[PDB]
């Protein structure tokens, strides 16, 4: 099976690509590592994470902006 | 511009997901309706409710995008 270097490689690819379907996966094929792995290296997993939750979090919210002009978009095409 | 021109740039903005421009062009068309004879303005209605069910669809996809998204977030919270 996939090891925990290459799921970490292909989780950062994966958000680069903005491929969050496979991202979802990663993360869940990678679930399974997480408690065998020793102590320094979860903690730099976890530390990773939060720049990862960050990057998709900046994503999430240029999406919201991207409705909210599609809305007042709307205002002039409806009726 | 003249309205066929600013129709033409709207659905290029439309195809282009470039909803900036195309809220830009569209307040730049109000201007022009006014004017227009009525069978012009009543293929542009037609139109408009075309184009309006193109970005009601993108809408959708960004809210689906978003969830996506906070599945992500919550498995990367565990």
């Amino acid at each position: 099976g996939m090891n925990i270097d290459e799921i970490e490689r292909k989780i950062d690819e994966a958000i680069e690509k903005e491929d969050y379907e496979t991202l979802l996966s990663l993360l869940n094929k990678r679930k399974e590592l997480m408690e065998g792995l020793p102590k320094d290296k979860l903690s730099e997993i976890l530390e990773k994470d939060r720049k990862r939750l960050e990057i998709i979090e900046k994503r999430k919210t240029a999406l919201f902006q991207e409705i909210n002009v599609i809305r007042e978009a709307r205002s002039s095409l409806q009726k």
